[PDB]
């Protein structure tokens, strides 16, 4: 009669972590800015040394992507995120407004529950560990099952690096054998203060039903408009690099191109030259047959090199092909090329001008991309202003790859791997989530006006 | 063939009718210019201002809470201060450009807002929520507390009518007429509900963060106020009494306990009595205590009641000019009724040796249903203020002001609001005074500025 | 359907109305004499009889299952056999005295009954449940299957109107006109509902026993029939074909697989063919197999359809005088469409070496969605019958009879019923054929006849 | 409270059900004679341990007294055993040759047995006997305040059963009772039937479990003393029943209804046999401790009168056998009109049979519907008239309702699980016994031809 079952063991595990995190966070909350910053620096530096190994671990365990790109993915969290927060004041009085007689104090949310995706398992741990601790919180991680080990390993490195710099034990922890029982327990336990839910909509929904404050994400289905004023060579190059990054595993990555008829041929030609393989009618359907199983995305094509996809669909492509492209006209969840494909596959739509492009992008976003990301390539300022203004996306990327743009690598939004899709994407915010979401502001404010007694 | 009858089913259908009309209304509204929106918002605030007294009378009459003068002032806070704080906010289209970084921001409405309305601030809260929601280009559907169903609906009606006159679409502002759990649940989980603004007790707030929907909740207050020996006592007492006795203590943020430095105790007692306080003796105390808590929870019947009314209920006898009741206290806990949030002109009175002992009791008082809400201190020595305030878990830390008027942003520079988020510690997504910027998302147009290695 | 969106609210409100009306009617009914009750029930059985054909034709027309001749007989079974088995049952006041034990028994109506009706037996099940419920002095509120809403509703009206002509109160018998989960949920959990009679799919029955109310549910059948080498083969095939093809196989207790001794295999095949069975060759079997299941369960579109219609749907070709389809089979499981409950004129045909192998296989077939329901055997060796039947988990173990007519108590002496409890093993509170004695509680008046001791 | 008691207790239930699964399959294979030998050995051990369990039960729960609990245990060991020992439960139990029908006994499988706080050890014995006799396994769940004595009772049963051939795991008991465990037990895949002897909350839960269940209801038994009653004999019978184990059995007298014409004699006779009639001052003090919050006060359950008196702060002679209180009102807020589970008796004056019936009806609606009523009378025509319209499964004539209700002194089946029929949310009004724990399979021969066509 000692606990034997995995659901039950995992609950016990979560409970221990929470007890230890509470005690750890109390200690951490008392430290100075400089004490905190030394801990954060050690972690980022630690992430930097292990970024390649963890990248390789993630590739090995998940079968997604490639080692070089995941290595770069880890460094983004270890470098860019770190740089974006290292100088942020998170301790004590963070703002004084002398003339209005008010000052702001940073206040930790306490204990954070972090849900980690399979696609970005190691990098997402870092990004969250960094911003959480910078704000003086504890954090308990819940991995995607198919990536439990490398995720846990990423967490370990953060804790141990933190500890070397003086952090208490249990500040950073991770469920080692994920279960439904464990995920529910973590989200709802009284000691759990805030949920960062980076996962599919089902899990994000559970988080907004948890009784707890939650920052969730939504899925992407990013349409990109190439206007006839675009630098076509520059645009095709930027897109391919982004689309093929880690073989297209991030959710802000391009899923469909929308192209002005008048430059249609040039863009096609530029694509082919730079490594695109245009599928013919025959090949499309074979590839389409493996894109969706049932009514949802086939997991076996996710983050797979184009040669692997070619073999799987039983077609032959040159070994130097960087991405597959299929010309399409229809949009809907029964047309596999119009959905989010999370792989080096791109749909290709022709448009008459700005209006048909907008109309189509909206159609594409209505398919599970709402509030996430859109892109346009164009040199005409009036067209850019008119196109972007009414698009339902928190990230509207101009003249950049959307993968790198969406996360804040190559455009100036805050570096993040947790992209809020706003209310339209069932989220409390459309922000790239960062350290400022993980502390509350307290306002010390002085009597400055007298309240009237009579009307 | 076609019948209905049970009130719950009718209330559910009503909610469904409102949301549909709200959707259509918001889409038409969303197409309006900043100028057109701002005119609509202006009309609402004007009408609100004029009807403040009438609405105040209905709420006092329907609920039994408070008095018409203070409720009139309360409605005006919403019609004036809240309006003034949002009327110049950019909410249409591009609201910000960052030329050096090559980014610009577009305001995006959340869609349809569900506003839950408490029984204590029923008309003022509708006015406040309607202004910030419509300014952000949303529709809003209200759910009254049952004790205040009629006046709440009337508040909504006045806004819709004021708004529509100024060009707003039909169905933009609506209100459930007979509140039920069924109807509340429908409003919270429905496909058309985009965001919940939940201002109410801990039970409703928990339900809102369990709805599957993005939510801004509140928490309850239990506001402790420290009077330091450096304080201007005569000025502190006056601010305290005006705040505590406002609308007879019905706002979540009213002082509930005074922590007083031993060294000035004598002047404070004398000063309280002179300014209208009645100190209950321990016999009077046990008797008043007997009606504060009822197995279990705060006795609704003393809520927002005049001190003479409360005195009669307890079976004690007090002078007219008496403005509030005070009880001496040493203990803190659910088993000590004078230590809880009382929502009435009743104060606890604790003696402390100094700041360190003051913080300890205050911490203990907050953990009884006040965490993350509001705290107060009266003092003139700036170092004592900083040391005391730095570690208090409250989104509002009010210095040298009444906490009623401070917490809502009337008399201290916090954002005008009647929905006070209590941060993670109060089970809320934010610690801000909720206002117009919380009801639109920002979309970012951002340009390529760097190469990837 | 301008307001069809709120059908959930309408259906709920309607249920509340029906239950309130039911409460008043039953209070009144409970006061009547045995003569009055018995006079009413009789009128209901008589009206059902006259209307048997018209109801039969509505059900066939509305649902597309079955045929008019057989449904007429199904309706008459409820109107005649069920009625006759209950006509003398005492349900008012003191129903039994036991003078030497100094006990007598007083009958107590359960109150208001919630009746769930299947699409396969919509009119006949209304008739059966109405007769036994009212005989026991209860009110009953019906929930139709949505595919069968109109004919079900019509059956209830005929019972109620016929009841009124013989003196019954209004609202005694009612029926939900717009079936919904919301309404079903309301009906099962509502304050005034006392007992649930759930004759429907497994999800609906499980829900009934999750309702907080006492419930009599059913289970599905997957009836295996053993033909032992001692069987009268000519007689058996006749009984089997009649039972299996009745209403085109919609009756759960209908045969689903034959297990045939290897040693007599040649005669059975020949007799089956002569009496109207078509043996599918291996390829015909696959095309028919491919329409048996859609999405991991039975395809509703073949249910209760004529053999020629099934043939057309599968794209195969059979004579017009074929009465049922038969396929040779070796495997058992959900992945073997011929091994599941087919609810249509289709039979599986398994060869077995002897009794012990039949029993192994019989257990396996039941485990695929048939536990506690029905099994059959045809044999003339009493020892073999006894050894085979003894350990089968089925409430009805039918010997030398069609299992359709046997299961329900038409041709064997079990209680006449269209609600077949599958016992604990089938997730039911009883394995009985549900009947009138299940719809009233017994109160016992008992006299002190013994002394409690005072010291140990 | 312990943080992880719930998970280990869930585990224990799971282990028990799985051993019970294996054990029952083995038990089910035995002959009638092997089963009957087992049941007899169980009865003997219950008989031998009656006193030791009684003492444990009194001490752990604070309810009742050791002599009566010992008698209570012996009722289960003897009366129940004797009433079932000759019932056939294996194989063919009946052969109707003219009608051509064989009946075969079929065990329900695994029973979940919920045990009340009032009759912990006696109920275990009772249920273990009828469950095993019908060839089932059973897993018990105690009320937490009686966990140790309940488990001990289960332990003795299994060991008694084992010596005579039973398999291990046949009879088990949750040692750390919890909601989680109870919940796990009622809904578990391996659970076949729930026997729910407990409060109204749990019975509702059992009928909400998705499983077949036999529940009980609460009692609130009114007994009418008609002018035709033998007053001396009636009072003697009533006091014996009412004070048995200090009134802990559910079907215990709670209110007397007395004909005005014999009021005088009855009051004096009650007094003569040890009743103490409370005055207005005493009434109000006692009434104050009968319920706390708006539910029955656990501190008076099964307590001697003197203990109750002291608790209410009144004093009474040490020889007082029961407290009585004259009453006119009926309702949830009149503590003397509700079920008191202790030696307190309401006393109602009535003008005749008709007023008595109305009041009886009102008392039953206060949590006694379907359970038990009593009447003392020698007038045959009144009894018949009084009893016919009472909604109760046990209608006891000229006997104590405690012993009548359980089937000790009137001829209902000896039992400690009393069903309240449909009117009390139960599938039966029977005293539950062994025939409720096996289903009947019917072997039925062809006796008719079906005609294929109608006119
Ligand atoms: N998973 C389930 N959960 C809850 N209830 C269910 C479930 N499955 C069936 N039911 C209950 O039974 C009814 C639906 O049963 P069906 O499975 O649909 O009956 P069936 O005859 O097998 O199929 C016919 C119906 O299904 C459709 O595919 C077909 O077009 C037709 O409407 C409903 O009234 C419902 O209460
Ligand atoms: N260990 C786990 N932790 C969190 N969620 C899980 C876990 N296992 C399963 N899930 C949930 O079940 C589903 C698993 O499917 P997933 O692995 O996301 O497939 P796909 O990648 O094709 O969407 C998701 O909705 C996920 O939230
Ligand atoms: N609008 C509403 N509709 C339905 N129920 C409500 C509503 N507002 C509050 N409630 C319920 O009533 C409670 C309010 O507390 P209550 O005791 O009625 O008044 P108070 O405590 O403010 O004096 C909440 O906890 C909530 O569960
Ligand atoms: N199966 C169970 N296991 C543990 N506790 C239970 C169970 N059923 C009810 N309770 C608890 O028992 C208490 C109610 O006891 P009650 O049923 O009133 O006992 P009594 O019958 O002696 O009056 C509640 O606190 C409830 O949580």
């Amino acid at each position: 009669s000692m606990l034997r079952d995995i659901d039950l063991q995992s609950i016990q595990e979560v409970r221990n972590y929470l007890e230890e995190a509470k005690a750890a966070q109390k200690i951490l909350e008392k430290m100075t800015q400089s004490e905190i910053d030394k801990i954060v620096e050690s972690m980022a530096n630690a992430a930097r040394e292990e970024a390649g190994r963890l990248a390789a671990m993630a590739v090995e365990e998940t079968g997604f992507g490639n080692v070089e790109d995941k290595t770069l993915k880890n460094l983004f969290a270890a470098n860019d995120v770190y740089n974006s927060i290292k100088d942020v004041k998170t301790v004590g009085i963070i703002r004084r407004d002398e003339e209005n007689r008010v000052w702001e104090i940073a206040q930790p949310v306490g204990i954070v529950a972090g849900i980690i995706p399979s696609t970005n398992p190691t990098s997402t741990v870092i990004f969250k560990a960094l911003i959480a601790v910078k704000a003086r919180n504890a954090i308990v991680f819940s991995p995607h099952p198919s990536a439990a080990k490398c995720t846990a390993e990423a967490a370990r490195i953060m804790q141990e690096a933190a500890e070397r710099a003086g952090a208490p034990k249990g500040l950073i922890s991770c469920i080692t054998q994920p279960t439904m029982a464990a995920t529910n327990e973590l989200m709802k336990h009284k000691l759990t203060d805030v949920i960062l839910a980076t996962g599919g909509p089902g899990l994000v929904k559970a988080a907004y039903s948890s009784g707890k404050p939650a920052y969730g994400v939504g899925p992407g289905n990013v349409p990109v408009y190439i206007h006839e004023s675009a630098n076509i060579a520059k645009a095709v190059q930027l897109i391919i690099q982004s689309k093929t990054f880690d073989y297209g595993t991030i959710c802000a990555s391009e899923q469909a191109l929308l192209v002005d008829e008048s430059i249609k041929e040039k863009v096609v030609a530029e694509l082919k030259q730079q490594g695109a393989y245009f599928l013919n009618e025959e090949e499309k359907q074979k590839v389409a047959s493996i894109i969706m199983v049932n009514g949802s995305l086939n997991a076996k094509i996710v983050g797979k090199a184009p040669q692997v996809i070619a073999e799987m669909a039983g077609i032959e492509i040159p070994s130097d092909v960087k991405l597959l492209v299929a010309e399409e006209t229809e949009v809907g969840k029964e047309y596999p090329f119009s959905i989010e494909k999370l792989s080096p596959i791109l749909a290709f739509y022709i448009v008459k001008g700005m209006e048909e492009a907008s109309e189509l992008a909206q159609k594409l976003l209505e398919v599970g991309g709402l509030g996430h990301t859109v892109g346009i390539h164009a040199e005409d300022e009036k067209v850019i202003e008119a196109y972007t203004i009414d698009k339902p996306a928190g990230r509207i990327v101009v003249n950049a790859g959307t993968t790198f743009g969406g996360i804040g690598a190559t455009v100036n939004v805050k570096p993040s791997l947790t992209l809020g899709c706003g209310a339209i994407g069932n989220n409390i915010t459309s922000d790239n989530v960062t350290v400022t979401h993980l502390f509350n502001i307290k306002r010390v404010a002085f009597g400055v006006r007298e309240m009237p007694k009579k009307v």
